[PDB]
């Protein structure tokens, strides 16, 4: 079966118990809850019902909250009525919020609009829509010209290409979205429009205040800044988010691709998880089957080495979600069946590279790790073996988490108080999960008179 | 500067010897003609604007005749009017080119439409808008019953998913096509729908009984029966066309990427020219941007390997050809420039992969190869060398024919006569390339003592 | 220190309490008892001075008896005196030992020497002084063409090159002597002449006879018969002695030393240990320094992988045993520092390649092996880490024979009883042996879960 | 045949043509001279002898020159009678020629013995059989203290380990024997005693001031200020001679091996030729066949990678030359036949080292290479070709001294003009020379519009 993770985001059409159980047949593996919508309660459901299914099926599957996020809006206009901006014209945005708009002018939800901008920088509104070159700034007021024509409506998104915004890493409502995070005990936390160290610290420590402590942090890169602070920015989270459609509108369009396989590859090194998002499946929120194109950018990201793939609309508002997941899976097992392991100092990596290498010169099917915070098993998937892990741990949270990265198949055990003991249950576990046989060779990984989170012994046993 | 190649097809919007300076400006490097469209004298007052051009500027472009191919398609309804077929319905084609289309029966072009079909088949109608399955075929009809809801129109394509058809290989409409492209000198024939060996060797003894024996041939694979038998379309064939959305219609959506990777691959090892197209910067027609998923498809099949990418309607007819090609070319050099050489017993692939491994040893900007029809600098290209090939050659079309090849600058030179004077008339068009200068160390191939298209000698210069 | 391990005969010269004692100061590491000579209370002696200076000062050694072998000889002459054969003359040997010889013929051993020959078989008298040439064999009489002049004495060996002699794997004497080193308890047997598998099956059959099943058999290869037979010889094998002298006599020149060389490498591949004997320091005898020519011949053999040395007459009865055994152990040393680890299917063999490259990349000063037999501790040895083996075992014969082994230090312990335990007990054990310090990192190779003689984990701890 | 070269002393018993005939047959490359002794008449006839075989046979061989070099020596004694020294005894060496010896005092030869030498220095005299030890140093008397008991002899060496002796680069009969060898067109000298580049610089500018510029000199090395001035004196020479009978009177005994390692691997890296010389097969001087330890000895030496071997009195004095030369030659065959290439930033290295492995790739018997000075054969030698290399020069001095390189035959051509022409007269050469045959792949070497001496092209031609 395929290795990959799929993230699915739940909403009114896949919310039922009913609907969940179908989604996990079909391949989902993570909930996604995107709180730029519904309220405290809908979500809460939506937890309930997964849960209810995770313990009648026995099946296990992870929690993520994304959050809104901060943004730079447009706000209203005249009558509600679009209107037509020209090519050459005139156009002025004002951080006065009781401003009502209309072809002249407009008004930003952001205060510091005028701070941030300077004479020179691009303004895109709506998806890029309309751009908008920056000629003056006066008082309140940025005074541009519209380099295209288009239709302005209300309330439109706004991207500064390039702009270091002063936006909060957190907005207010985002604050609390977390403490119900906490409350409900999410297992991740996608953190939106992540431009610098200090901004994963501070959702560090948020989450901390509230007893998430063990959430893990998930930033999503979705500008230039964030790119550049990119490293950083993985050293202080859990993971990664590479927002592709938020990045097509933010850098050079030849540059997205390139961001991408880079920050895979690095989460990679890293041994932190990576989700590829957005612009995946979206024709299947219309149509019962993808194109051709999106199967291929799906295929590609698997194979520039991403952890999890992710379902937006398709799967939470679209008319045919269970199709969407089927051949998201299909492309995945497709995919997964033919890559390879990536063999290329410090302990922990000389055993688990060691550990893979000698599974694979002995064929075996199955690679079992003692893990407490899920290091351990995500120290080995960073060769990409062909074995599936077995990850064995006390920590449920752990268990949850590690349902996201590629080929770890997690399992809660009682504790394990020897080496000789790890040997013994995990040869049994290996059997009963039916991923290896009688005769198959396994391969098992732990930490001997070590502190937990190091590797330091691997041994070959014989089903 | 970018080493893959671009392909354009030219209509009304780019035909002008004025567009077509400013298409080559922006980098293309390559003219499709599709002779879908258009009569001989539009198409051969398009050959003209090009070498009017191409005299009067001293750049060197090639020409590409692609087919419109033989066809499955559906026929007229009553009053010109739309239909609405039904899920569940029964429906019925029917092979009597007479008969008047209605919402329970419509006629098709194709006599072994019977014939070809078998119980349990599907067929797919207007680019596989309205699928259905055959439950019976009795006389001159195949009965359905349809899959999904749709409007079927007039004149609309059929696809018959991993079917064997019979349909010839050229329609008499591409067999005097193809004796125009004679006549006009073309430097490629694109040929529709190849599915067998014998379909590559009537194209090729057509052309030969025209004059054409020259003119290469690029063999478009577009569904099951090409892809099974590719490996004898190739060796038949003197280059590939990879027609993603075609095969997105015929064979399992989840596999035209390995499809697409799997054809490059073999075509580079055979050292012969592949062109991946369609659906590479569609959006482009009426935008003046391309999408962030069309970048990342055009630059993931050059990573694949592919020799050339190719624009369709975006460059014939569209809104904004021009930047459709720059944003080509911007990919192309973006995504070049990131690409290693591969450097993994016949006499000719030893000297030529020693030759490229010692340019990249000694730092060598360009590699001067000698050519007669083209082989030789094809060779080299095998290995993706870091170094630019300057390919020497007094056959013209040759010279036009490696335009298309990746990384290949070609040169029409009178005759050399011996291997120490290729050196020196090498060395010095080297320097007047503008590719090397004073002091660089270029790799010089070529063959002495030994006949035509074997390539046995390296040497190594400082200008 | 040096990791090629020194194997020294014993005698009048050094066997004394008080010398042995300085032959281990000097690097010696095993007692040879060559029963070619001495009475058994004289050896009995020695084994017991050498237990009393290994109780009192703590150090390892073993015991190796080494014996007489099969001969041929000739016998004695009229007078006693000596006789010139002369080149082209006819001579001949008679089985009839109660000939007396001259210039015409002489009496040999062996009852055999008719049977074994064959007319055209060389004949070699006196370590080949003398070559003679069967010509004709009739009743007793083996009748020669001398082929060489040469002085003929009594009593002198008989070789006969290329030729498989008939001869008993043991002599009457050589049982009894067996028989004593069972009751005496020594670690190796060394028999001479071997010459096909079934020798050392008789040997074998003829030790467990007597309790000594444990103790390994070293077989001596000393002609063209025992090369031949080479493969089933180390197989039925504990480990091989390379008498390079002998085989000087038997094969052609030029091959005795990529016999040498073969036979040390294969024996490295069957984890099974090597001597390299005779003529190594012979001039020592005599002189306090050796030869260039000796040092060198005893450095290639290190070169090429022997485990161990051997000193014969140099150290037993020569005038300069403590500087023989000095300069070796300086030989030893200096031509071990510029060796480098050899790392090329078993668990066994994956796991032990595995942690000898492990330490390597950690600049491990020491791999920690636990042992019953010492198969484990020479399989680490087969890839010359730069690392030391600290083999720990209950078992006392195993202690004694992995001091043969190269780079191996033997160390007996209560026994362990869990890979936890060992880990333990062998990070405790590295720091009192001085060969690591606090913060060196160490490799354990050990079994869990297995049966004794399988090595299935690795496991790397900092001290 | 043989890849490796010999060199074989001449003397009384082989310097007739008959002899030297024979000698070439059973496998001599060079002629030495050693011109310790004979007077100029004998040395000019066996060179005479020499060309005249090899003008009769069209066999091609080389000459060398061997000088006697400086020497101190001790002088007479009292009734021209040893003495016999006693370890611990009072013994004094003094630069006055004019005393008589005794068994206390003794003269030198040398006058800067007093100068050279400090107290606490070793004085060896007689191939180190007496040690003595500098206690104090007055006038023209070098007290000492005997190390060791022996009997002294008139006229003894004198060896000084690890001092820098400050004798003459030339003896007056040096400087005359070489302008001898400038006379007869000899084709190498072998200096004697190279302590230091100067001593390199000063033959060099004799031999240019007598003609003798294109005469190679084999620099040979003897004790530690030549090992510790090796690189520089390298550099100045032409070659190398391993006098390793030298080498273990003036170092530790230990180092000699590596020594003789180091020296050959340095030679191959450099380009230039290595001799391995002394001790050899001494004890073929008085017998007809060498010890198994002679044997080994040579065979390490060649597969270290030395150039050529050498011969001494064995060939020159001894009983049984044509046996020395023969058993030699099956050494040498013996071990070149199981020896491997050596394929590891210049434009020639990379050449060579390509048109090697190539040649390895495509099964080539043989490598042509056009040479002037030797370089380009010398270049290609490096790398251990399985290939025979054919060396095509019109320098009659080149093509003899060639024939010291290993694996190299040298043929004297009519100049080639063009690449092409190399290539087509290489082909007939190979094919003539019986080294391939029709349908074998040839690897053909050269320099294309280069100075002499640079190597920049690699062809590859089917016979």
């Amino acid at each position: 079966m395929k290795k990959t993770k799929i993230v699915c985001t739940i909403g009114p059409k896949t919310e039922s118990e009913e609907m969940l159980a179908k989604m996990l047949d079909a391949g989902m593996n993570v909930m996604r809850l995107n709180f730029s919508h519904g309220d405290y309660a809908e979500h809460g459901q939506r937890i309930q019902n997964l849960r209810n299914v995770m313990s009648k099926t026995g099946k296990t599957a992870a929690i993520l909250l994304d959050t809104k996020g901060p943004e730079i809006r447009t706000m209203k206009l005249e009558g509600g009525n679009d209107v037509s901006l020209k090519a050459g014209q005139t156009f002025t945005f004002t951080t006065d919020k009781s401003v009502i708009g209309n072809s002249e002018m407009v008004a930003v939800t952001y205060e510091g609009f005028t701070t941030d901008l300077s004479v020179g920088n691009t303004v895109l509104v709506d998806d890029g829509l309309i751009g908008m070159e920056v000629t003056a700034i006066e008082g309140n007021k940025v005074i541009c010209k519209v380099l295209n024509n288009g239709d302005l409506g209300e309330n439109k998104g706004v991207n500064l290409p390039g702009v270091s915004i002063a936006l909060p890493a957190l907005a207010e409502k985002d604050k609390q979205d977390l403490i119900f995070g906490c409350e409900q005990g999410v297992d991740f936390v996608a953190a939106s429009f992540i431009r610098k160290r200090s901004d994963v610290i501070e959702i560090r420590e948020h989450l901390k205040a509230h007893g998430g402590e063990n959430i893990h942090i998930i930033s999503k890169i979705e500008n230039q800044e964030g790119l550049n602070n990119f490293d950083e920015i993985l050293e202080a989270s859990d993971g990664i988010m590479v927002a592709r459609g938020d990045l097509g509108v933010e850098i050079p369009v030849e540059e997205v691709i390139f961001a991408q396989k880079m920050m895979i590859e690095k989460c990679i090194r890293a041994r932190k998880v990576v989700i590829t998002a957005t612009q995946m499946l979206d024709s299947m929120i219309k149509n019962p089957r993808p194109t051709r194109a999106e199967a291929g950018d799906v295929a590609n990201a698997i194979l520039d080495g991403t952890d999890a793939v992710m379902l937006s609309g398709e799967s939470a508002k679209g008319k045919y979600p269970l199709e969407a997941v089927s051949i998201m899976a299909t492309i995945c097992e497709r995919t997964d069946r033919v890559m390879n392991s990536r063999l290329e100092l410090r302990i922990t990596e000389a055993v688990c590279r060691g550990a893979v290498e000698t599974a694979e010169k002995l064929d075996a099917p199955l690679i079992v790790v003692a893990t407490q915070g899920g290091k351990s098993a995500r120290a080995v998937r960073k060769y990409f073996p062909d074995a599936t892990i077995l990850a064995l741990t006390t920590n449920e949270k752990t268990a949850h988490q590690l349902v996201l990265s590629k080929g770890v198949v997690p399992q809660l055990v009682k504790e394990i108080t020897s080496t000789d003991d790890f040997y013994r249950l995990g040869k049994e576990l290996a059997l009963q999960s039916g991923l290896a046989h009688k005769g198959d060779v396994v391969v098992m990984v732990s930490g001997a008179l070590v502190p937990s989170g190091t590797i330091n012994t691997a041994s070959v046993h014989v089903l």
